[PDB]
Formats: structure tokens, sequence, C-alpha cells
């Protein structure tokens, strides 16, 4: 801990994909999609393409996307942070890529521990992240407002975004 007593994403920090620690309070005022990514997953193509699309169309409105690579699901993110950064560049990613983390278990990044216990962050059949490309929608105050599973393509989130802009 003491992650459980945090009241906002803005209380957390994480290393970006270039190794620089980022204070997530930079996202105050912005609506964020926080998602765990993988390069060798059947969901990879639709998720990266649609996240890039949403970012292009809504960055000016206040949309930010934080992508956390994670190798806990089928070993579908085996590469280095440098390789993952290159992979993301092939999709023309302009949103924020982070260093690889765990999202489940005792070594999960504390932001992810925290998101999973928020009233709108809880899961079905337990809170654990079930596969690559789970998405949490975070409001301008850093609060979890919705969670979307691996099979819910990012464009499903689009109809929910105006409420938070």
């Amino acid at each position: 801990d003491d992650w459980r007593c945090a009241r906002s994403m803005h209380e957390f920090s994480a290393k970006d994909i270039d190794g620089h620690m980022v204070n997530l309070d930079k996202y105050r005022g912005f609506v964020c999609i926080v998602t765990n990514v993988a390069s060798q997953c059947g969901k990879t193509e639709v998720n990266y393409t649609q996240l890039v699309d949403l970012h292009a169309r809504y960055a000016e409105c206040g949309l930010r996307i934080l992508a956390f690579p994670c190798n806990q699901f089928g070993k579908q993110e085996p590469g280095s942070n440098e390789e993952i950064k290159e992979f993301a560049a092939g999709y023309n990613v302009k949103f924020d890529m982070f260093s690889k983390i765990c999202v489940n278990g005792d070594d999960a990044h504390p932001l992810w521990k925290w998101m999973k216990i928020q009233p709108k962050g809880k899961g079905i059949l337990g809170n654990a992240i079930k596969w690559n490309f789970t998405k949490f929608l975070i409001d301008k105050n850093g609060c979890v407002v919705k969670r979307y599973g691996p099979m819910e393509e990012p464009l499903v989130i689009e109809k929910d975004l105006p409420h938070y802009f």
C-alpha cells in the first residue's frame, strides 16, 4: 500500500515507455482511457486502430489515453519496452505509452490495484483483469467512471465520452 486510500488517479505516478517517471496529476481536467495493451493478441489490431482514431478525433476535447503494456495474458507482450514503442509507432500512436507492468497479483502497479476496487472499476467474477485490452474510463477529477472488457472495442466507449467533456 497505501494505494487503497488514494481518492484519484492523480495521486499515482508511472514510468513512461522511455523510462521517465510521470506524475499522473498531469491528467487533471482530462478524460482518460486507461488500458492494458499487448502486441500479439487477436484484439490488438482493432484496439490500437480505434484508440488512435479516438485520440485523433477527441484529443482537443480533452481525451487522453494511457496504454500500459502487460505480458500476463498468454505471454502476448513478450518484447522490450523499446520494441513495444516501435510496435505502437506502426499504428501511428500519438497517445501516451507506458513501461510494461503487471496489472494482477501482488506486484501489480498500484494504479491498477486502485482502479480495480473503485465502485465503477469492479469486475465480474472478481476484479481481476481478465485479458489484454481492458479499459477504464477516468473523469477529469481522476475518478473511475466505467470499466470495459477485452471484447468491448474502443469505439463502444465513444458514446459515453461527451458526458465527461
